[PDB]
């Protein structure tokens, strides 16, 4: 039904159990979530895929669970990550995950009623636990030997100068216990991400199960790239973000005018709300018209909107 | 100076670099540890080699630091272990930690002078420490890769019919924590045990030198086996306990009194404080006489004495 409904719009790269999880969205609504580590005084272009796809759960009936990595931002995901990370100062991570989780709020409804969202920290239970409690309890379900062998971390393993310590070694339990905790207090049966995310969600269904013994979802979604094969959230010296302060409300608006036609379509579907019928119907539409392409003009438009408001938008043309 | 006398009796097997640890020695009086993890309400026989040469060094004039791992008794040594070695409650864990602290105090003296033993607990800078200060604080200075080739669990890994869960896996950080914080706070500059524990000591020397730029040595004992070659000290009724309730006395002295001719003298060096000198004394001795070797009695003589003093010698006679 829903599951079939984002394949059409290509924002569903892998599923771990496609019937099950359609089923269980059948039987009525769900509670899902979706985690947003805090490596930066606010998110990008690519982090608003993964958020967005909460809202489309959402307006489909479900309960989204934006969560903020207050506690996984001081460790790191080395999730397909070429090398190490930073370990930032614990105010400075606090700072910034307190911009999170406002910079996150206005895309969600947090008072729609039953399935209102809610706003979570992984810091609330990882930041006062004791760390023999942590291995013993949580590590005692991990084994090692099969730790190494996930792709998330394999070249970080094997290769010739990519190492990985072992503060980043361990990320995988502590987004593994999320998963089984937001599960065990809010019932959360589904967790969503990029698809450099699928070992860690993996992980939390794993875990969970021998935890909780509760048979849990997840739901990855395709990292988003430009047709030219160059990344995403990321132009010169300054990667697209969602502050206005860091990214003018007209350098926003501009991103997309600049979008070229290989991607503008497939760049609605991901970051718009357009029905996929008027999105094909404006790509025919280009298409026969001999006049220039208006996706565009539409895609910067509707997600100016969705980030800025009318106000953003407005600012974007003056 | 020492170092070489502990050789003349077989004690030393391995040392980080010798060379230095003689000069620093020489310099003057210095501070080492061994740790004891409660695995039991009571040490074996194995754990009184170690505990003996903490006495042995403190003899010379050093101080010893007899350390028990009321932490890491919870998390386990995998240090060459082909099992998993199961969790214990906190609440047995405890009650062991108790028992074996005041049955190794006797074996050192707390309060001869300037050389007093100190009784010490990983359990206090471990028990109320949280993940994320471990993880980053102290995992952020080892590397997953080479944890992988250590000899200690080189075995869990590289194998098919094994496996070493997270748990245990970073067991050697938490020891290696140890070596550092006891150098912090007593200056305890030397650690000794069994060859086992080579791995766990040498990560603790290369973490004191990176947190704290100094430079920590690392002594271990060969494991003493009995010259047939299996384990020592296990017999019928389990294994030979320093605890007179569970081994009684006659039948602690009666264990030594039926040491081998092959291990009797060895042993001697291992468990007693007789000078090499009338040892090889007593063995040139037996070597030449119609009479039995009376070494096994001398032996069961000292050692029964040494456990459980005069009360437990007349006892074992009775
Ligand atoms: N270009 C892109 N296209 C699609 N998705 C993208 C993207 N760029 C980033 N994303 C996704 O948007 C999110 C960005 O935040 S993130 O820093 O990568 N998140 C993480 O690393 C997770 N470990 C955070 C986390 C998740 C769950 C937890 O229980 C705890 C923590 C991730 O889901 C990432 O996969
Ligand atoms: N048969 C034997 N011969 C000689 N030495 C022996 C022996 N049997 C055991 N031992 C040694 O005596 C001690 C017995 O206690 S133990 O439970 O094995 N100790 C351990 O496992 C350590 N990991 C405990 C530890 C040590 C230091 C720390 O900072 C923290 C913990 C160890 O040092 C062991 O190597």
């Amino acid at each position: 039904n829903l599951i079939k409904q984002l394949q059409e719009r290509g924002l569903v790269a892998q599923v771990t159990d496609e019937e099950a999880l359609a089923e269980r969205l059948a039987q009525g609504p769900i509670a899902l979530y979706c985690g947003f580590d805090p490596t930066a005084d606010s998110l990008h272009l690519g982090h608003l895929v993964p958020l967005l796809c909460l809202k489309r759960f959402q307006q489909a009936g479900h309960k989204p669970v934006a969560l903020v990595g207050g506690a996984t931002g001081l460790i790191g995901d080395p999730s397909f990550k070429a090398a190490e990370r930073k370990l930032n100062t614990e105010e400075t991570v606090q700072e910034w995950v307190d911009k999170i989780r406002k910079q996150v709020a206005p895309f969600l409804d947090f008072d729609c009623g039953e399935n209102s969202a809610i706003a979570a920290n992984n810091y609330d239970w990882f930041g006062n636990m004791n760390v023999l409690t942590f291995l013993r309890d949580i590590g005692k379900h991990f084994s090692v030997n099969q730790m190494i062998n996930k792709e998330a971390v394999k070249q970080r393993l094997n290769r010739e100068d990519q190492g990985i310590s072992f503060t980043e070694f361990s990320y995988n339990l502590l987004q593994g216990y999320d998963f089984a905790c937001l599960n065990k207090q809010y019932g959360v049966v589904l967790q969503i991400g990029g698809s450099d995310q699928w070992g860690n969600i993996t992980s939390g269904i794993d875990l969970t199960r021998r935890l909780h013994q509760n048979q849990v979802f997840g739901l990855t979604v395709p990292l988003i790239t430009k047709a030219d094969g160059t990344k995403f959230g990321k132009t010169e010296g300054g990667a697209v973000w969602l502050d206005p302060k860091k990214t003018s409300p007209y350098k926003f608006y501009q991103f997309w005018i600049n979008t070229a036609d290989a991607d503008v379509y497939r760049f609605l579907k991901f970051f718009t709300f357009m029905s996929i019928e008027e999105i094909n119907a404006l790509e025919e539409e280009d298409k026969n018209s001999g006049k220039a392409p208006r996706a565009q003009y539409v895609l910067a438009e509707q997600v100016t909107r969705l980030v800025h408001g009318e106000e953003g938008l407005q600012a974007a043309k003056r």
